[PDB]
């Protein structure tokens, strides 16, 4: 029940430590090539005390390009569609949790996400805001009994030129059996700001290593 | 002081948990291709009660090829050469130190310490359950005067799942370095050839290859 090109509503509720806080995000992305543009507002909690990209892993698998020979656990998921439970550890020991629920409702994608996060060091990027944004990135997936587990380390470009980096550790579940699950493999991602009342760009793409 | 083909020697010093070993590896690479195969013996402390694949990282980024494009600190480190401190966190706990030199002598002489502990008794590397390493992407990044590497390294167990751990390296020149590199990866693929083992890695850096 989907199309190549599609449309998707986001809502987002969140702690960042004490603060309270709720977005939403519209958009539409290609499900075949791996690209998705999402515009993503505040609707609570404004201004936000920390960088808005802790956010933007939050705001889908669907989106990813998968070729013929890797078994696409998220396309196979619909027209139920997947949840995951997520956990990312900051370098500075901080941490924060990523709940979500992709469902399909008509022709669109909806997704809830609820997104929690603690000990964010005061005077550190995050809390201070002095992230430009994320690099590129190598999620490793791989099939653990009905499950898809990703796994990859996210950098934060710093003003400075320096960065900051997580270990995310997902767990992706299709909410009906998936018949065939993959082979180990890598989704590169590439997510980027293209205006700042925030639209984002990602585009996702699987492959096995290309080294022979 | 280097060479295309450039031979090497691998002293590793050991204590997973608390069983002590020493193992020696010799062999060879290209390091402008960056590729390297090294045959690997136990010469203290047989037989090893863990997986071999847990020292596979332990037995040289000098062995890994750089595009012109993005400045090779590894490269520019020698005839002096480097080191590094890297930690590694299992999924299950477990953490190992790895300490290393990599000095020149047209042969590269290396030097490691491995030390692990809190590793599961029951777990697939005191099981010896690990059929090898999958391929990775470890995101390379400049701190300073150092270069740091992270990656999540994936080991095949035996019934098809998977036991992943988190490496993170930090690596020093002996000598100051002029150009140090932009963002980048660097992947690897690295296998056992032959089982008293003969590993083969490549390393190949690169950017990101979404546009």
């Amino acid at each position: 029940g989907l199309k190549e090109v599609m449309p998707t509503k986001i809502n987002l509720e969140g702690l960042v430590g004490d603060h309270a806080f709720s977005m939403e995000g519209v958009g539409e992305g290609n499900i075949l090539e791996g690209t998705q543009e999402v515009k993503i507002s505040v609707t609570k909690g404004a201004p936000l005390p920390f960088a808005f990209d802790i956010v933007s892993v939050a705001f889908n698998r669907a989106y990813t390009g998968y070729p013929e020979e890797i078994s696409d656990y998220f396309l196979q998921s619909f027209p139920e569609g997947f949840t995951y439970e997520r956990n990312i550890r900051y370098q500075d020991g901080g941490t924060a949790i990523v709940k979500s629920d992709i469902s399909l409702e008509d022709g669109k994608f909806i997704v809830n996400v609820d997104f929690k996060a603690k000990d964010l060091r005061r005077m550190g990027p995050v809390m201070q805001q002095d992230i430009v944004g994320m690099q590129p990135s190598y999620e490793s997936m791989y099939t653990n009994v009905t499950s898809v587990i990703g796994e990859c380390i996210i950098a934060f470009k710093l003003q400075t030129g320096k960065h900051f980096t997580y270990h995310m550790r997902t767990v992706y579940k299709s909410k009906k059996p998936v018949e065939t699950m993959p082979l180990y493999h890598f989704i590169q991602h590439r997510l980027v700001k293209t205006n700042v009342y925030v639209v984002q760009h990602e585009t996702a793409i699987a492959a096995h290593s290309t080294i022979k």
